[PDB]
């Protein structure tokens, strides 16, 4: 019955639309090294979904026992962007385009809800997923004060789309993201695209779990 109440599907970008997480984790790891801090690739994955600013500050708290200054945030963030974009551009997660076609064909509105401030990725959405997304139906780092795992971004999305929590579904791949969608009170589907135990996504409050975007796409008509 939830099924025909649906009006919008809310996608995270990294690890859901683009296969960028290998790169994000590498870039975080490396830029932290340069600044003289230990952030493993694995921990970088655990931070997926946060804004850059929130990530940097938390790493500073866990490692040095203090806040990062505003200048430290901008400086590390700029460098992280350089490192990220110095890799061959991230490609589409297999299945993402085909699922978006299924979503659109069912008359549903695609939205992006992301902690990303990476303009290279944000501006590539249209080129990769043509006709799917619009700026006014997106939430990015630029919109939020807190970001995931706070529900704030997902609540902003509902409002931007003029939706009620029961008129939406969230597609997330990372625990902080699942958590934010869940706390926004939205039915949340986890897709385990990363190197994580699918359990951690269930623990974060995911209503359904899939191993890949392809599997999710294949089972889209089964979902209720
Ligand atoms: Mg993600």
């Amino acid at each position: 019955h939830m099924r025909k109440k649906l009006k919008a599907v809310l996608f995270d970008m990294d690890g859901v639309l683009f296969n960028s997480m290998p790169y994000h984790s590498e870039a975080w790891h490396q830029v932290m090294k340069t600044h003289g801090l230990d952030l493993s690739r694995e921990e970088a994955y655990m931070h997926e979904g946060r804004t850059g600013a929130s990530t940097i500050n938390i790493v500073f708290q866990r490692e040095l026992g203090k806040e990062a200054t505003q200048e430290e945030i901008e400086s590390i963030y700029h460098e992280k962007s350089i490192l990220f974009n110095s890799y061959p551009e991230a490609e589409r997660m297999p299945g993402a385009w085909e699922l978006l076609q299924k979503v659109k064909s069912e008359g549903l509105t695609p939205m992006v809800v992301t902690g990303s401030g990476q303009l290279s990725l944000l501006e590539r959405l249209e080129h990769n997923f043509p006709g799917m997304f619009h700026k006014e139906l997106m939430v990015t780092a630029f919109d939020v004060k807190y970001g995931k795992p706070n529900p704030e971004p997902y609540l902003m999305a509902l409002k931007k789309g003029g939706l009620k929590a029961d008129e939406a579904v969230v597609i997330e791949n990372a625990p902080l993201g699942v958590e934010a969608g869940h706390k926004a009170g939205i039915f949340t589907i986890a897709v385990n695209t990363g190197p994580l135990d699918g359990q951690v996504l269930l623990d974060a409050g995911a209503d359904l779990l899939f191993p890949s975007m392809q599997t999710l796409c294949d089972s889209w008509d089964t979902i209720m």
